[PDB]
């Protein structure tokens, strides 16, 4: 038994500076990541009522916290994110398959979810691309399980993730919080030459996963010149996002009826071409 | 030597009773199908000067001809794909390699354009998915070559491409008529009942590819049941788009400038939602 609709939930994120209609934001590449695995999307708003946030989980089938600049303490991107990862949770220890993804900040949104607290340092790594240095626990895997063999051992030796992050957390900080060992098999490190970080990870017991790196952006972001645009890169978004859709897929929610449904979905907004000013070919904007 | 921000152009076809901004129409599942293997879109106007869809050949990496139920023979999007037909034929012969796709109508364009004759039959088509009778010459095909081997009997197994044409041409006629027999390679088959038909081809001297099939649909529409959605037809419409756009790779062409490139991008336009109804989630419309 199985989901072969699945819709996937996408969090929204606060504008630096809001006005009406700029409250959130999402950059319209994490919705073509998922897309293009076979979901459809909901925007998830950001300044909600615990209950319509529950109602909205209820109702959808997986949901990507993705990466930014914004507080990881007192934004509203944090507080709904706080907010799905506990029901998440709870969802699942009750049989109720529900996975949940975080890219860049929401992997970082994750560490501090998980641990209760803070631990990030400064790294090299605000643009450059990179392969995964994998661990030995990566043969164990869930997320690369379905990867060809030859992708794998190009994400090894190819530059083909893309790093854009001021913040990480190194192995040490995270070797050495007992919360964080035990709840995230690490799947892959890197390092900007000094500190060595934590960039791919699953939890342990929980449909949970997170990368310090943007996989949507292989294919769907041409604005930079450190994101990686060769045919193994793209590759890697691909599989990548037909993971976690795959994961979807074995969640049963769905919505109340489906006039909801139509009124929740991305089709119903219009995105902005901001891609001569940010690093986001369009991105919606929300009130 | 190969190009790694390969753009596609996209024709806009006839809009049955048109108005202003309401004279062609391009369904978005077409631009995501090709964003999503690392392509740029370009949509293609509809009643324009041939020195100008010159201007576009010469500055884009490839073409698509989206399907649709619109004039063969004096629809303004005929017009316009005969000439980029013309135009990457003669490219090719002079060594500027140029990839051109067709999909449903436009693979029934293609016959056409290649054999200079109208040779189609109705066939019950219209909503119904289907494997693909693999052909002997799929074998050593060139569209094929990169999909995996477990991918390739799911497709002759498996109800993964979705069909909605009123039109094909039987093996038969196809048979039966030299130019085509000789140009193209049958890598496809299908039946209806007691029609039988080519489904998928490619060219023996030249990168030209169609099919009677309509790949895009699996991952990015959700509009009507016969579109398949299992995550090999998920997939399957991946592995189309890559396909093509590494044929793409291989052009070098670009445009006279970036603000050129800019003003000529689908990041200009904004789709309208229109799934409540038609058999499309979002489709864009052009003056």
């Amino acid at each position: 038994k199985t989901n072969e609709r699945p819709i996937i939930g996408v969090l929204a994120q606060d504008v630096f500076d809001p006005k009406p209609d700029r409250n959130s934001y999402i950059a319209a590449s994490y919705v073509k990541f998922l897309e293009s695995a076979g979901a459809r999307v909901v925007p998830v708003m950001i300044n909600k009522s615990e209950d319509e946030y529950s109602r909205l989980f209820k109702s959808i089938n997986g949901v990507l916290f993705p990466g930014g600049g914004v507080s990881l303490e007192s934004s509203g991107y944090s507080k709904a994110a706080g907010i799905f990862y506990r029901l998440a949770l709870e969802a699942n220890s009750n049989g109720d398959y529900f996975p949940v993804w975080g890219t860049c900040l929401g992997f970082e949104l994750l560490t501090l979810l998980t641990s209760g607290e803070l631990l990030l340092s400064h790294t090299n790594t605000s643009g450059i691309a990179l392969p995964l240095d994998f661990t030995e626990d990566v043969k164990g895997s869930r997320l690369f399980k379905e990867f060809p063999e030859e992708l794998m051992k190009s994400l090894a030796t190819e530059p083909l993730t893309e790093n854009s992050h001021q913040w990480s957390i190194t192995t040490e900080n995270f070797t050495a919080n007992k919360k964080l060992k035990k709840f995230y098999r690490v799947l892959s490190t890197n390092t900007d030459g000094y500190n060595k970080f934590v960039s791919t990870m699953e939890a342990y017991d929980f449909p949970i996963y997170a990368t310090q790196w943007n996989p949507e952006k292989n294919a769907f972001e041409w604005t930079r010149p450190y994101i990686p645009h060769t045919p193994s890169a793209i590759k890697t978004t691909f599989y990548m996002a037909n993971f976690f859709v795959n994961e979807a897929r074995k969640n049963l929610h769905s919505f109340a009826s489906t006039e909801e449904e139509e009124k929740a979905l991305i089709y119903n907004y219009k995105p902005e071409y901001t891609g001569i000013q940010s690093a986001f070919e369009q991105t919606y904007f929300f009130n």
